[PDB]
């Protein structure tokens, strides 16, 4: 449909498996837009954390919105790998003049806090109204002046409060200003360009980069990220109106994971928690390959939480679901769906607000007979095993929205398509 | 009125666009009114200024929501509730306050005070993004509230006493002050996100009420001369816990000339009481006739000509559906009126407000001049009854803006309105 956009978000806490799907939708988009987060997606193997995934398709414009926090070092490392693999990138990568920078002292602030990637500290400077943004790199004198003021405060905090080491002004200034000439030709008025893209009838994909249950308002605060990342964040973070956010595709894993700390009502297994060693959870982790891309650390696993999904559907305005990793359940004798909670002896049908309440939730489960067929690669709904269809039928009911897609494998045609996100 | 349709009402400029009459006008068609951003720095005048409580409260029966994106001062809240109850309204039974709303505490106020040498709003949003904020729900476990307050005070007192040259804020006094609000707040605490979902599912209509001018938006405004949060129309989604699809129609409230309060570049500026180089009698007259005096300090706002290049930017970053023009009558007396339609910057043409203080500060306005009408436009309720020269001015604003003028408010009463399209009808 001319002028129609999709937002692709993870409905859970990340690692939902957005990659195959973003690529699948990028075939119908003329622009792909990052609107939040930092550098937090895979004939040479290349891993992208910052650059929109659309860069893999020739003639697709990639936009880093104002709402991103940008490390120039990570950026140029990715560009470099891309170019080495033969891709033409810089002429079709557009970076908001108002994108917030990650500076060396943000990384040092994270390390000093930990001792007792700089994304939180960057968003902290932003809200503090002292942040240096991309455009500021192009006036050396006033960049140095703001940097100086920022380091006076942050070095006071680092040395006097966190007991750590001061960050050098001149080294920091030299490092930052050393990116200016390379960044210049990509700096752009992304907001304006996005309005023009749609006014010309072209389609945009707004690519989410963190699980929406990590949203700073709606997640299990304080175990959340340092910004909003619900699908409505794409408006402010890209410089467009909410009416451009036409269809919201909610990527949903068939079971749940978390990384790090934060409560998790349906949790089965956490390698670091002796009281959560459920073998079904260990199975989900191994069969699902739920280990960090970089660190190799296992993720926490649990059953799908439809009460959490229902909250997610409401806060994101999810239009339809795309289910992933169904196959990880193939050959379980039974599968459970968390459909609500008991909390302080009361029934609750939506994930509560804040860590304290969500840690008090005992999951209420419905039980389903498993199927044994492999479901790998199936591309029609009717060909799914009855017991898989019954589980997913129940997920739709509790969630309150349709499953529009089921991704059954890494290839484009390993996909059950019930409704096309880019067709009105 | 289309069932389940909502309107988001925002100022298109840097605030004080004169939203009051229109928010009252829209509230006649809405069963709930929602604040989604900001703090006790809205301003809705009554004959008394409401700054926190949503403006729906003036209409009996209408549900009023304080969304999660708000920063809430209990003392400010209970002051407004008391003024409203003394005037004989029933407030508390239909005021719903998000469990996740961020609290403003005394140390936030002390941090602002030390910095000066507003009202704790910025420091509250700083604790939020720092992932250490106390939120409304936190008042109802007194033990863990004290634990987190202790931690916050360790750090904020270090900053206050050793960096900003201010006095420490005492733990126990702060603990007592905040817990003293719990019993009164309790009945009003809610799952606003869920309730809004349910309201729309029942086919009721909601009005999402903007607090600050959208050009103060932290990403899109003249950074750092911006507010400490996002306030573009889109922010109603995160801020109230609803998806962007519920934000059906965005009404852009737009004053017929421009104002700013406090520092920041202002390309079409005519008058700034503190700037000797900006003392144009026209802008002085805009401030007097327009009554542009701060509600607290009483000091004149900065005034200038309508900036349509700024409006064009605001249309885009908000997804403004249609404009509501306000305070046209402030121009009734003028021989001629000027419209900023773009800029010269570094010798080259710009058609949109640039990003950030530096580039906006280098913009010289490009004006089109319009013959004044020298005739009252107070109370006119049809486009065709506007003077030829007022219609010409507004037609050009509409053209440069790129969206329609759907309403002109010509007066403080409901029927002093030109209605071209109804916001609540698909
Ligand atoms: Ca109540
Ligand atoms: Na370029």
């Amino acid at each position: 449909t001319p002028g129609r956009n999709v937002v692709v978000v993870g409905t859970q806490w990340g690692d939902e498996g957005k990659g195959k799907i973003v690529d699948w939708l990028t075939d119908h988009a003329q622009g792909v837009v990052r609107f939040q987060g930092g550098h937090n997606h895979t004939g040479k193997k290349t891993i992208l954390r910052l650059i929109p995934s659309g860069i893999m398709r020739e003639g697709v414009a990639c936009y880093i919105g104002n709402g991103v926090v940008l490390s120039p070092e990570a950026l140029f490392k990715e560009i470099g790998e891309l170019e080495e693999a033969g891709l033409s990138v810089r002429e079709r990568l557009f970076i908001s003049e108002a994108t917030t920078l990650i500076l060396p002292y943000h990384i040092a602030i994270d390390q000093a806090r930990e001792a007792r990637r700089g994304i939180g500290p960057a968003y902290e400077d932003k809200v503090g109204r002292r942040a240096l943004r991309v455009q500021d790199l192009f006036d050396a004198r006033t960049f140095a002046d703001r940097l100086r003021e920022n380091l006076d405060f942050h070095n006071f905090v680092l040395t006097q409060y966190l007991g750590g080491a001061a960050v050098d002004f001149q080294a920091t200034l030299d490092t930052m200003l050393g990116y200016a000439d390379r960044l210049r030709p990509m700096v752009a008025d992304v907001s304006r360009r996005l309005y023009e893209e749609n006014h010309a009838g072209r389609n945009l994909l707004f690519e989410g980069a963190q699980g929406t249950l990590l949203d700073i308002d709606h997640g299990t605060y304080p175990f959340v990220t340092s910004s909003n990342c619900v699908a409505g964040a794409a408006a402010a973070g890209a410089g467009v109106g909410p009416q451009k956010l036409n269809y919201i595709l909610g990527i949903t894993k068939a079971y749940c994971t978390r990384v790090g700390s934060g409560p998790f009502p349906s949790e089965l297994y956490d390698a670091d928690n002796p009281s959560r060693q459920d073998q079904i959870g260990i199975t989900l982790a191994n069969v699902g390959k739920e280990f960090g891309s970089v660190t190799g650390r296992p993720r926490r696993t649990g059953w799908l939480d439809a009460a959490a999904l229902r909250r997610s559907i409401q806060i994101n305005g999810v239009s339809g679901l795309c289910m992933t990793k169904l196959d990880v359940l193939d050959g379980l004798d039974e599968v459970k769906l968390c459909v609500g909670y008991k909390i302080d002896g009361e029934d609750a049908d939506l994930l509560p607000r804040g860590a304290a309440e969500v840690a008090r939730c005992e999951p209420v489960y419905e039980t389903f007979g498993g199927w044994k067929e492999s479901t790998v690669g199936i591309n029609s709904w009717d060909a799914l095993p009855a017991n898989a269809r019954a589980y997913l039928t129940r997920v739709q009911e509790v969630a309150g929205v349709p499953i529009d897609m089921v991704s059954t494998g890494p290839d484009r045609d390993e996909t059950i398509l019930l409704r096309h996100p880019f067709k009105v």
